[PDB]
Formats: C-alpha cells, structure tokens, sequence
C-alpha cells in the first residue's frame, strides 16, 4: 500500500 494508490481511490475517483 502507498499514498500514490490511496490518492487515486479518491482524488482520481
């Protein structure tokens, strides 16, 4: 897990 992936889940979502 990483912030790079936890950002796409919301920010990019």
């Amino acid at each position: 897990k990483m912030v790079n992936e936890a950002l796409v889940r919301q920010g990019l979502a």
